């Protein structure tokens, strides 16, 4: 259909919108802490403690697949990363203190995307 066709060319320019963002939040993490999923050979335990890992380059790979319906769904995903950090290192760390930064430099990011979706709609 017509409609489908059209429904498909939103979710491809909220695709586009979200790959931006992602980019934004990401050179948000200079030291790449959040590029890619925690090393399970590395730590091992990792799955006792964080049930839900997430990372930058998995958004990615969902991203591209445009498997984002909503820009709340992305920024779930954003959350998980911040979250899990938090909860699995202490607060005396280089990682949690990389959470924190990337959480408040992210919120700019963030608060115009939700502006820029319900404008263009």
């Amino acid at each position: 259909s017509m409609e489908q066709v059209a429904m498909e060319l939103r979710l491809t320019e909220l695709t586009r919108l979200l790959r931006s963002v992602l980019d934004q939040l990401q050179d948000k993490d200079p030291a790449r802490i959040f590029a890619q999923p925690v090393s399970l050979k590395e730590v091992p335990d990792y799955l006792d403690h964080i049930k839900h890992p997430m990372d930058f380059a998995t958004m990615r790979k969902r991203l591209e697949a445009q498997g984002y319906k909503n820009l709340h769904e992305f920024e779930e995903d954003f959350d998980l990363i911040i979250d899990n950090c938090m909860k699995y290192n202490a607060r005396d760390t280089v990682f949690y203190r990389a959470a924190v930064r990337l959480r408040d430099q992210g919120g700019v990011v963030l608060r115009q995307a939700r502006r820029e979706v319900d404008s263009i709609g």
